């Protein structure tokens, strides 16, 4: 009658499930279900549509670019490539502070 169901949706990775809860109001529904989500380890975008009742949270924003791992020309941020004074070529790891020898060739042939 006067008690109102709330649907909930874990979209997690290690947890997922789906559950439902009965209240009166829409923020009461949300805090009570945060505690639910809270023990186990949900929290994300808090989504809601108004048409089925049903809050969703999903437990991450974005998922990036699926392919893209470092192709392209140039140096990226924070490498630098400098060669020793016979030819020598070197790389440092300026975000760790550090060198590194990383040329495509193993072993230099």
């Amino acid at each position: 009658g006067s008690h109102m169901q709330y649907k909930l949706i874990l979209n997690g990775k290690t947890l997922k499930g789906e559950t439902t809860t009965e209240a009166v109001d829409a923020a009461t529904a949300e805090k009570v279900f945060k505690q639910y989500a809270n023990d186990n380890g949900v929290d994300g975008e808090w989504t809601y549509d108004d048409a089925t009742k049903t809050y969703t949270v999903t437990e991450g924003s974005g998922g990036a670019g699926g392919q893209g791992m470092i192709q392209e020309p140039a140096l990226p941020p924070g490498w630098e490539m400098k060669y020793t004074s016979e030819g020598v070529r070197y790389f440092v790891d300026h975000n760790t502070r550090t060198t590194t020898f990383k040329d495509p060739r193993p072993g230099f042939e």
